[PDB]
């Protein structure tokens, strides 16, 4: 679980957004795995606007940070799941690190601040859904 609250929006995995990320929905992406949905409260995080490929990440299931290389945001094959058929996910980044499936919504940051969060995982590899494209979460 995790999400990442940037003016009046929260950003979260779209296959653990809740009923009220559906009830406030500002946009989502089935094959980005993102939902983005109102706040009233002000979010302050800051999204990094780069091409940044070395970062730090949150693991959920260490309690431990990773600092980790990954790949630029591209369409990557993601294996059958009970959220999605098997399908190419769009704007995934990948990583040789631990990851499982709670693990999703974990942060990756670089020095220029929130890159992405946790979305695959398995066989020693991460992935991160990039967020830095999305110009608007900062308007
Ligand atoms: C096995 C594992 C390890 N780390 C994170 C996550 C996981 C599980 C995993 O990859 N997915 C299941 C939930 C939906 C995901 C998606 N974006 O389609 C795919
Ligand atoms: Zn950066």
């Amino acid at each position: 679980s995790g999400a990442i609250y940037v003016g009046n929006y929260r950003v979260v995995n779209r296959h653990l957004a809740t009923h009220n990320d559906w009830a406030n929905l500002v946009w989502e992406d089935s094959s980005r795995d993102l939902l983005v949905s109102s706040t009233t409260a002000q979010g302050c995080d800051t999204i990094a606007r780069c091409d940044c490929q070395t970062g730090v990440y949150y693991c959920s299931s260490r309690r431990k940070h990773y600092p980790v290389s990954f790949s630029k945001p591209s369409l990557i094959f993601v294996e059958a799941s009970e959220y999605y058929p098997a399908r190419y996910q769009s704007h995934l980044m990948l990583a040789v690190g631990h990851s499982e499936p709670g693990d999703c919504g974990g942060i990756l940051r670089c020095q220029h601040g929130v890159v992405g969060i946790v979305s695959t995982g398995g066989n020693g590899l991460v992935g991160f859904a990039d967020v830095r494209d999305l110009l608007w979460l900062d308007e």
